[PDB]
């Protein structure tokens, strides 16, 4: 029972999209005001400085502290 996979990349689902809705908008990607979360911790990103990873997102706190590859 789905109508299109085209809005929010979170809950898989189409967003409100209808005039003034407060979701998250991104340069291409999108998401909700609550499904709009980090994909470490799964913090609320809505309303702060959160940040782009290669194919996800992340906030301050992960991003900055990103284990990353093999590294010290
Ligand atoms: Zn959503
Ligand atoms: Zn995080």
């Amino acid at each position: 029972g789905s109508s299109g996979s085209s809005g929010c990349a979170g809950c898989t689902n189409p967003i409100s999209g209808l005039g003034g809705t407060k979701y998250i908008s991104f340069e291409e990607r999108q998401w909700h005001n609550d499904c709009f979360n980090c994909k470490k911790c799964s913090l609320s990103l809505v309303g702060r400085g959160f940040l782009t990873e290669r194919d996800d997102i992340l906030c301050p706190d992960c991003g900055k502290d990103i284990s990353g590859p093999s590294s010290g």
